[PDB]
This record gives structure tokens, sequence and C-alpha cells, in this order.
DNA sequence: TTGAAACCTTT
DNA sequence: AAAGGTTTCAA
């Protein structure tokens, strides 16, 4: 419902909609999970925010 | 305001 | 215990 930057948006469809752990999110972006948790933080609170249209 | 490890909480 | 979320730090 919301298109944000293209650094958080990747990570909440990549784990949400095919269940992609965040080993997964990681390997296979090859970056580190610490950064796939923080990318999936604020994917989130930037959809809380803007799903107020 | 990014990337990333530490650090709590949920499964 | 391991994955999932959060708070915090340096660049």
């Amino acid at each position: 419902i919301l298109k944000l930057p293209d650094k958080y948006r990747t990570v909440i469809v990549l784990k949400y909609i095919d269940e992609l752990s965040l080993i997964e999110i990681g390997e296979i972006l090859n970056i580190p999970v610490g950064t796939v948790k923080t990318r999936i933080h604020r994917g989130r609170e930037a959809l809380r925010k803007q799903l107020r249209d």
C-alpha cells in the first residue's frame, strides 16, 4: 500500500511475502542479518506513518 | 540518518 | 536455543 525508499521496502516484501528468513534475506542479498533487522524495522515504521493518507 | 552489533522478546 | 524485533553507535 506504500512506496517508500527502495531499501526499506525490499526487505518487507522479501520476509513477509515469501516468508524469507533473516539469514535468507541476508545470505541471498549478501548482507548482514543485523542490517536485515534494521531495514525491516524501518520499513515497518515508515509504513505505519504513511498508512495514514 | 544509515549500517550494524548488542540486546531483549517471541517462537 | 535460535529467530525475530528493538535500542543504540559510529560513520
